[PDB]
């Protein structure tokens, strides 16, 4: 079973590398994070940085989430994420993605005790 804390680690963090690895990068961790089990998921970013500097986040900028409620919050500094964002040959079960590298601010959704990123909001 996974707790919600569990399942963003699942299907958002990569901290064993400091950026995408090279251009084949979402194509499989897509499939090895198991994202493409029952459909392609169409979108999904990876975060490239310590747990422990993402769980900060949720004590930073108080910001309406895009969806949920107002419990999202925006990171002061930009961090390493990438981009993975189906492409238009990509059909299931063989779901293909273009990888991006990018510098960016992240929101993430927190909830609980300890109160912890449990969804993956949207970059800025």
């Amino acid at each position: 079973k996974e707790t919600a804390a569990a399942k963003f680690e699942r299907q958002h963090m990569d901290s064993s590398t400091s950026a995408a690895s090279s251009s084949n990068y979402c194509n499989q961790m897509m499939k090895s994070r198991n994202l493409t089990k029952d459909r392609c998921k169409p979108v999904n970013t990876f975060v490239h940085e310590s747990l422990a500097d993402v769980q900060a986040v949720c004590s930073q900028k108080n910001v309406a989430c895009k969806x949920g409620q107002t419990n999202c919050y925006q990171s002061y500094s930009t961090m390493s994420i990438t981009d993975c964002r189906e492409t238009g040959s990509s059909k299931y079960p063989n779901c293909a993605y273009k990888t991006t590298q990018a510098n960016k601010h992240i929101i993430v959704a927190c909830e609980g005790n300890p109160y912890v990123p449990v969804h993956f909001d949207a970059s800025v």
